[PDB]
């Protein structure tokens, strides 16, 4: 039982074998949660979970330098329901961070960000009741 929106500092940014475990509940009729992994002002990694775009549910993933969302990447598959329990796991690989939820892969996201030392923070926000942000070396 924790406070939304939530900052988990990344002492020394992120490196490769780094996991990232985040639980919590989806609110009842959720429209949004947003994932932000932090190099300063920079978002190397935006994780968005969309539950109403134009009528659909939809993974939106993008990265923001200078304060500009570069290209957006897309996942139809959404494995989150209003109301639920859920574990989103970030684990961080050599050329991307590779994301599981509830113990089933679901997307990996390439490296745009060099700087992995620097990514210092990750924002954790939304519809969500936040229970634990935690993270260990595999
Ligand atoms: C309908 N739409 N939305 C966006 C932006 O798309 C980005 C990803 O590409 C981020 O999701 C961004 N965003 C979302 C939030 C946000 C806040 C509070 C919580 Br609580 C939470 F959950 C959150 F997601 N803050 N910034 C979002 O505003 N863009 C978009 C897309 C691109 Cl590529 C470039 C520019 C834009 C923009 F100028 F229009 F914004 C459109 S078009
Ligand atoms: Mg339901």
């Amino acid at each position: 039982p924790l406070i939304v929106p939530y900052n988990l500092p990344l002492p020394g940014g992120v490196v490769p074998r780094m996991l990232i475990t985040i639980l919590g509940t989806v609110k009842p009729n959720a429209n949004r949660i947003a994932l932000d992994f932090q190099r300063g002002n920079d978002v190397a990694f935006h994780f968005n979970p969309r539950f109403n775009e134009n009528n659909r549910r939809v993974i939106v993933c993008n990265t923001k330098l200078d304060n500009n969302w570069g290209r957006e990447e897309r996942q139809s598959v959404f494995p989150f329901e209003s109301g639920k329990p859920f574990k989103i796991q970030v684990l961080v690989e050599p050329d991307h961070f590779k994301v599981a939820v509830n113990d089933a892969h679901l997307l990996q996201y390439n490296h745009r960000v060099k700087k992995l030392n620097e990514i210092s923070k990750l924002g954790i926000s939304g519809d969500i009741d936040l229970t634990s942000a935690s993270y260990t070396m595999i």
